[PDB]
């Protein structure tokens, strides 16, 4: 209930210096790689095997999965600096403007700018710049610069819009059988973006481009976290509109997708996210 | 000190049975692909990106990151039977035999034989043979078999001698830089195999063949851990009669290679493993 999470629109110049500078020292230090190789890892565990659910997506895990995820990325930049947070990218309204790039989110003080054509869609403004930020490819080797390409795609020209967001919180049930990418009626498959997809969070993803449009390097861009931060608190909010529903599935769904099974690669259940006050933070529209 | 793990050859036909029943409800429950993947992904993350060192292999990290690896299956383990331990195969003895195939820890009731080459070296016998199960290949999804081949390779054609261990077990030093394959008068390095290589650690496992010859998929293979449970007690046995070494590099390798530096995939240290009896557990050769 301490920890506030801000729009990353509210944040002042300063928190935006602060939260890069921090991210550029946990990958100059080694941590950052263990989140991209954690996520891909996760994303090859599949529950069970032969099923196309994975650890971290396409599965009813897909939600505390990556809470747990963005909880462990958080106090890894707090032991840098204490008072920096996780923001979260409100991309819906963003998605309100007649053209998205233009948000201060891809500004050259904070994620950078669209990929450069010309460099084969090299991110070139911004921290994260080729240059100054390594990224990793599938095979965790050295993969030579940050790519994006917004809106480039067919599929998924725009990001997500409100009434999206709306419509994903209207859904009574967490999750229905068989809990993966066919599941109907369901919260976390439709905000994960399945249902008539890509919608949602897959949209976010391929409307970005670059790293952020395949699951193995995704996180590659720091991007990422913040747009994972928004998914995390829709959930939130979720959650608390319907205080008569909880996690599913509670039992007798595939190992690693039930309330209290570990979620690989750690030993964290679901249960143990559930409440995100309970970990220690909150969402700014919270107060 | 409580948990005593035994020779192969020292278990009674119910011990031998009580692990053959546990490493199968592990797997039947979804537990055991965890450490597959777990060992697969660590494989693939290198330190630092572009080296050959990863975090479990190729560097000085080997050692301790099979020694949690084990502990937390042998934990695994007692999560079902209390009363069952992780027993070690001591290959060296073995190497004595003419054919070291006619092992009894090859038996039906235990490991199983080897591969059968009409049916491409698919293991038919033992409680692990194809049918009773199933393997995941590089990409996390079902393979179609145990397979092994021993000695069929031209670079390990017998299991590692006792003579080795021996001149293994006078080195001085854990490691030395590079801290990496080509680390020289390097008990880790000397251990894992690389030194006139393939030898001990390294050898074995070219030796089982099938799975076990090959990084992403060798603890496909129950033997993986009879394996590695040998190499962790010669381990040990090198920090006894080394008492007043200790694990190297203290400071200035790559990151996830220092005594306190934590071990992908996990948050563990060297220094967390480096005292095996403060883990809860001992070897028979110790009492
Ligand atoms: O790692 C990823 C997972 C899901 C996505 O929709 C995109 C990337
Ligand atoms: O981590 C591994 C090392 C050697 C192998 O043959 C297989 C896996
Ligand atoms: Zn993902
Ligand atoms: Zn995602
Ligand atoms: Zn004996
Ligand atoms: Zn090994």
């Amino acid at each position: 209930k301490y920890r506030v999470r801000k729009n990353v629109l509210h944040l002042t110049d300063t928190e935006k210096r602060d939260f890069v500078r921090t991210v550029l020292i946990l990958k100059e230090k080694g941590i950052y790689d263990r989140y991209i190789a954690w996520h891909g890892a996760a994303g090859k565990f599949h529950t069970p095997p032969g099923s196309d659910r994975n650890a971290a997506h396409m599965s009813s895990a897909f939600l505390p999965w990556h809470r747990e995820y963005l909880l462990r990325f958080e106090r890894d930049l707090q032991s840098i600096n204490p008072e920096v947070t996780l923001p979260y990218w409100e991309w819906e309204t963003d998605a309100q403007m007649q053209d998205p790039s233009q948000s201060q989110i891809w500004s050259a003080d904070f994620m950078g700018g669209n990929g450069n054509p010309i460099k084969d869609f090299i991110v070139d403004t911004g921290p994260f710049a080729a240059g100054r930020w390594t990224t990793i490819d599938e095979q965790g080797n050295p993969s030579g610069g940050l790519k994006r390409n917004f809106g480039a795609t067919k599929e998924a020209p725009t990001l997500p819009t409100r009434d999206d967001v709306l419509n994903a919180l209207k859904i009574t049930q967490y999750d229905t059988p068989p809990w993966d990418m066919t599941s109907q009626n369901s919260f976390r498959n439709q905000l994960e973006g399945f249902i008539n997809g890509p919608q949602l969070h897959n949209r976010v993803h391929r409307w970005v481009g670059g790293q952020m449009g395949v699951v193995p390097t995704a996180p590659n861009d720091p991007v990422f976290f913040l747009h994972h931060a928004n998914v995390d608190r829709i959930w939130a909010v979720w959650q608390i509109i319907h205080r008569n529903q909880n996690y599913q599935p509670m039992k007798n769904g595939p190992f690693g997708q039930n309330f209290r099974d570990p979620m690989y690669p750690w030993n964290t259940t679901p249960e143990d996210v559930m409440n995100h006050r309970k970990l220690g933070y909150v969402y700014d529209i919270e107060l």
